[PDB]
């Protein structure tokens, strides 16, 4: 994925267990929650790279499968919309995790069986105050509240 190396002002303190998902406060690890500055918290692999004529490390924020990790996001986001984590929702694009980063996940805009988290879909709907446009295959559960209050 994109990668960028560490930078002097980069505060990491939190590294996350590839396969376990276990969460602690270090400075270092090949899974490392970087905050660039203005962006996102995400959860970047480390990589090794030749920069400058040099060897070197990176840091990607490449895909990491978390099904092991055995708990739920807090929310996801796939094809261009976020939303907040309900059970029974598949994994999207990209999850993030309440302690406060974003994971780039392995699954898609499949966001229930024949319901898609698409901008241009035929449902308008809210989950918590947030709003979102479902495309509904051709009954059907609507995963989701009414726009009205
Ligand atoms: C999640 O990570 C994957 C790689 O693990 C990213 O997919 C690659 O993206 C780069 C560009 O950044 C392309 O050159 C590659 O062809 C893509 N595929 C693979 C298999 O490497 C993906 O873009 C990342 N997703 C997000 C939302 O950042
Ligand atoms: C993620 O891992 C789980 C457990 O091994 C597996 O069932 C699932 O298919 C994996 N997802 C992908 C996209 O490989
Ligand atoms: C979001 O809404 C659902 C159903 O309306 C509710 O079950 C859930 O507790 C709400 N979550 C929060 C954080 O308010």
């Amino acid at each position: 994925g994109s990668c960028h190396i560490r930078q002097d002002y980069y505060n990491i303190q939190l590294v996350v267990e590839e396969k376990t998902g276990v969460e602690k406060r270090s400075i270092m690890g090949k899974w490392s929650v970087i905050t660039r500055e203005g962006r996102e918290p995400k959860l970047m692999e480390q990589i090794n790279i030749v920069s400058n004529n040099s060897l070197s490390e990176t840091y990607c924020y490449n895909r990491l499968n978390t099904s092991s990790w055995g708990r739920q996001p807090a929310r996801q986001r796939g094809c261009g919309q976020t939303v907040p984590y309900w059970p029974g929702d598949n994994v999207l694009e990209e999850q993030y995790y309440s302690t406060g980063y974003w994971v780039n996940a392995t699954g898609g805009c499949q966001l229930r069986e024949g319901v898609w988290l698409s901008r241009k879909g035929n449902v308008q709907c809210q989950r918590n105050g947030s709003s979102l446009i479902l495309q509904l295959a051709i009954t059907m559960e609507i995963p989701c509240d009414p726009v009205e209050t």
